């Protein structure tokens, strides 16, 4: 009887390869979190009970027993969404069976969108509505770059889908945040963007303007931007002159905003740079330069290297003085020698790297 | 009571990587049979019971239920060899506790050996030693280069062990495939490889000539290298005027010596070159060059292509009019389009290319 979601996470996780082989796309940590706990704790805020997560390949890809998450929280995930090839339609196609005697609308998600998630959409928009808040949307300053222009008139209400259109008619773009009542489910062999466009055609269909910052976090420079714009607008929820983290292991400056593991070890004269993310367990050396950077679960690093732009693995170790700066990731397990400068350059996880590289690249 | 015998495989598979993220190292195919299975039918040859595998790392990779060789054969594999991290010494280490009893010597192989396998080894160099085949020898053209120079005098007795020797002791080499007997097992916490020097200090080591091909099978161009040596090396082996394969589908050429899985269809004006591979299922165009080339598993092949000095993943769909040439190594469910010439580039799994590549590189 309690309030249900549907998380679309079907794909492959080709774009961010470098990272994702040891991991799968969805549990690969943001910040401090996996991917989609923030969705789950999110959709907790609303007071939902469980998630239909949705993936196209691999079900059991040792995601279920890797989902401790799932025994805390009070969230249970079923995983019974196994998707033969048909159309992108996901609750139409498994999720339809499976209803369990809904009574509120069901929010659906993607697994790479990152906002403020205004978890008010069950009460907003209940002012006599038919599907409400079935569409969510975003300013964007490339009007036509993107597409895709979800006209929003002075009613709350949409009639026409246009893409790529010659009209300044609107900045509106899909978030792609929906929520859709239990009469929707109308059985669609493969299918027209969810039968959207007669969703308009009826008039049921409402957006609700989002005044946060909204991105696709699909690529490894998107993933750097998009933690550039989401750590500021953490500081009313976590507990981390600046005093993010300042004194962990010694005393150490940062120069703004930061997510500093508690169980870290930052040295004793390191510089962690702006919107830096740092894992549980890892070791930082003397002085150091962690800029714009993400460091995952147990590294350790040398002393007087700077990390700028970039990501590190899971159990990567990391020299004392070397230079990585760039968008490069480095894989799982990897260690580099002293003195090494990677600009920009994706390495396969196990690798071993002892060379300079001062153009982009892989190495395997 | 019957004879055992282990099989060191532990290690990463980090230099043939490009297919070797979807299946372990010592399982990605040669020819038609897994890089295992000519190792087991030679120990089988030999008449020997269970195989005592020695992986370094993930024991549980899926390999267990993944070796459905293991019910046929009548062989049974235990994999209780789990590594914490030591010395190089495998049987030293976990297999010196599992014996039961043996009364036999028991051989010792790595797992990228290729030769003719002369299973004769257990009765030869029976003639009153301590030790018997204690190392196994081959010719080697460039006696310096390689180094580490087994000398074998005209007894047939090893005393020394000299790395990069200047003097022309020998063009001898340590195969790598070695026997021993149950008494040579002793407790030696981290270990110079088997105890070699002592070995030859008490002088009970003993050095095998071989007359056939040796090569390591570490990479791609030595696997194409050992594939071209080690085909001609099957005439009566297996099932295959060039009359190798010749009329499967079509009227189609064979110039040299190649293995045709039964179940493939070529097509019907094909000309497979000297030295190729093709796995079951395997469909090949209507005209297509096949040349010093592999084809594993369920492939398409469109018409007009060619496949030179290259291999292919496991469920790959590879377009009609391409040109695929060079050391190149296509990942598992890879897809070409039309008129795409990829010159020695390896892809990642489940990528897909639309455009050329002229240069040795990667596509992620």
């Amino acid at each position: 009887q309690g309030m249900r979601a549907v998380i679309l996470v079907g794909g492959f996780g080709t774009r961010l390869r470098p990272l994702t082989l040891t991991t799968p796309k969805p549990l690969v940590p943001f910040c401090n979190k996996p991917m989609i706990i923030h969705q789950i704790e999110a959709l907790k805020a609303v007071g939902v009970t469980e998630v239909i997560l949705a993936v196209a390949y691999r079900p059991e890809a040792m995601k279920e027993q890797m989902d401790e998450w799932s025994r805390k929280l009070g969230v249970s995930f079923v995983f019974s969404v196994e998707e033969e090839p048909l159309g992108t339609a996901g609750p139409l196609a498994l999720a339809r069976d499976i209803l369990m005697q809904d009574d509120k609308p069901f929010f659906v998600l993607n697994s790479d969108v990152t906002c403020t998630f205004p978890m008010q959409e069950l009460l907003d928009f209940h002012k006599a509505h038919g599907g409400e808040g079935t569409i969510m949307v975003s300013q964007v300053t490339q009007w036509e770059k993107y597409g895709v222009v979800v006209y929003s008139p002075q009613n709350y209400q949409i009639e026409r889908f246009v893409e790529k259109p010659s009209r300044f008619l609107g900045d509106r773009i899909n978030a792609g945040i929906y929520i859709f009542n239990k009469s929707i489910l109308d059985r669609i062999p493969p299918i027209e963007k969810e039968i959207f466009p007669a969703m308009a055609a009826e008039g049921q269909l409402y957006a609700f303007n989002l005044e946060g910052f909204w991105m696709d976090v699909g690529q490894p420079k998107d993933y750097i931007l998009g933690m550039t714009k989401f750590i500021p607008s953490l500081v009313h929820g976590n507990r981390e002159t600046e005093a993010v983290e300042h004194q962990r292991g010694g005393r150490f400056t940062v120069i703004g905003a930061s997510l500093i593991d508690p169980s870290a070890k930052i040295g004793d004269g390191a510089v962690i740079g702006p919107y830096a993310s740092i894992g549980a367990n890892c070791v930082i050396g003397e002085s150091c330069r962690i800029d714009n950077a993400a460091i995952l679960e147990n590294s350790k690093v040398g002393k007087g290297t700077m990390v700028s732009r970039s990501i590190v693995g899971w159990n990567n170790r990391i020299g004392s003085w070397c230079h990585i700066k760039d968008i490069s990731v480095l894989g799982d397990d990897v260690e580099v020698k002293d003195g090494v400068i990677l600009i920009g350059t994706k390495v396969l996880p196990n690798k071993d790297v002892g060379e300079h590289r001062f153009e982009p690249g892989i190495i395997m």
